[PDB]
């Protein structure tokens, strides 16, 4: 069915609907499909779903030049964890991606390969099964009690990372990229957002450190920027983007609660603006607003009104995609990207709406989004979401 209480209105006459050259792309409109991790990928081997993955990604780049970013993907066997998310390590899974971003530029849509790495989120008993380890940027403070016990209970502590460690990860990630582009990927966005590795690194309450990596501002972020810097040698700044989450507490982080945090996430921006500066920009910056600091909360949940985004725009003069609750306010999109740089993430009801670029230029109705699928190993609430004409067929304007 349709989404209830809601007043659609339409967006078409905005610059949601203005072009803009992203990287190597020109995108035309500023609707972007922001990383959504579904866990269909097939186990062993965390392979992108032989049956459905192509069918999902095809119908969600059905509105020419749309950017799609994927879900998370593992740069190798230690970054991951999860039986069920996708890698872009294997020769296995990224004959799997070929396929899927044939389909999308099928479509004329551009696809950017996220790339995770789990640390502390990652489950310790997984890990321990296939001979890895547990990791983090620390190894007296954890994301939960029940990771903490996994851990210990499946001999497996949390493992604060060696600076060969750390190298290693950075190996595996210039790998990935080129992985990624080989197979035909428009570029690779690397996750430093949302309580996963990187963002362990860049969090002081998830990195007590006091080696190179950890202590300070600028040794908090020199994970986070090594991996820029590795990733725009390998395979180019116009490649390359960045994820942040600056007020998230997901997994773990701080969010507005700690001081610093503001300075922690200014400081990336800045050494990102001086890498522009110096002919080396990135493709863009993408921010989780604090309109949703856990994304596991139903809109208008978890709302911190207490901070905002816009400092990065004081700092970091290239394109800037936001995401969170923003499908459900179009009244606020509307002034955000009267900012001639600012692209919007839609990332819950792309899920639901395959057309959902459709239902924005004209105000249509959305889809309901299905909770209980979102992880689901089904074909139902993955591929099944019908598009506005379909719905109406289906009669929902009456359901
Ligand atoms: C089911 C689901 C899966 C997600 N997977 C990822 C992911 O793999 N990587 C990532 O950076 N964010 C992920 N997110 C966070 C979203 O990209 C987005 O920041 C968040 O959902 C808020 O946007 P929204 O209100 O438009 O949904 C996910 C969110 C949901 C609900
Ligand atoms: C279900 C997942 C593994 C996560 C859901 C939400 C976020 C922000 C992710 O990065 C993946
Ligand atoms: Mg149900």
């Amino acid at each position: 069915s349709f989404v209830k209480d809601f007043k659609p209105q339409a967006l078409g006459d905005t610059n949601l609907f203005k072009p803009i050259k992203i990287g190597n792309n020109e995108l035309l409109h500023r609707a972007v499909i922001p990383p959504l991790t579904r866990m269909r990928a097939l186990h062993p081997g965390n392979i992108p779903n032989r049956d459905w993955a192509v069918e999902y990604y095809t119908q969600r780049a059905q509105r020419p030049g749309t950017m799609i970013i994927t879900e998370g993907a593992f740069i190798s066997p230690q970054a991951g964890g999860y039986d069920n998310a996708p890698g872009v390590w294997s020769e296995e899974q990224m004959v799997e991606w070929t396929k899927i971003f044939n389909a999308i530029h099928e479509k004329k849509s551009f696809v950017w390969v996220q790339l995770q790495v789990l640390g502390w989120a990652a489950f310790p008993d997984n890990l321990a099964r296939d001979g890895l380890r547990y990791d983090s940027a620390s190894d007296n403070v954890f994301m939960d009690a029940e990771q903490e016990a996994k851990a210990k209970k499946a001999n497996n502590p949390q493992h604060s990372l060696t600076k060969d460690e750390i190298k290693q990860y950075i190996k595996e990630y210039v790998q990935a990229a080129k992985n990624s582009i080989a197979a035909g990927a428009d570029g690779v966005e690397i996750h430093s957002a949302n309580g996963y590795l990187l963002n362990q690194f860049l969090d002081p309450h998830s990195n007590t450190r006091t080696d190179e990596y950890g202590g300070s501002i600028e040794n908090r972020a020199r994970f986070t920027l090594e991996v820029v810097d590795a990733l725009v040698e390998a395979i180019g700044h116009e490649k390359v983007g960045l994820r942040l989450s600056p007020y998230g507490v997901f997994n773990s982080m701080s969010g507005g609660a700690e001081t610093g945090i503001v300075a922690q996430y200014a400081y990336v921006a800045g050494e990102l603006e001086k890498r522009a500066k110096a002919g080396k920009r990135l493709a863009f910056v993408h921010l989780v607003e604090p309109r949703v600091t856990n994304p596991f909360l139903t809109e208008g949940e978890g709302e911190y009104e207490g901070g905002s985004n816009d400092f990065v725009y004081s700092i970091w003069k290239g394109p800037v995609i936001r995401a969170g609750n923003f499908a459900l306010h179009p009244e606020v999109v509307r002034e955000e990207v009267k900012d001639k740089r600012t692209l919007i993430g839609y990332g819950r009801f792309f899920i639901s709406n395959p057309d959902l670029v459709d239902r924005l230029e004209k105000g249509l109705p959305l889809n309901k989004y299905d909770r209980d699928t979102f992880y689901q190993m089904s074909a139902h609430g993955y591929i099944d979401y019908p598009t506005y004409e379909e719905a109406l067929k289906l009669g929902w304007d009456k359901k």
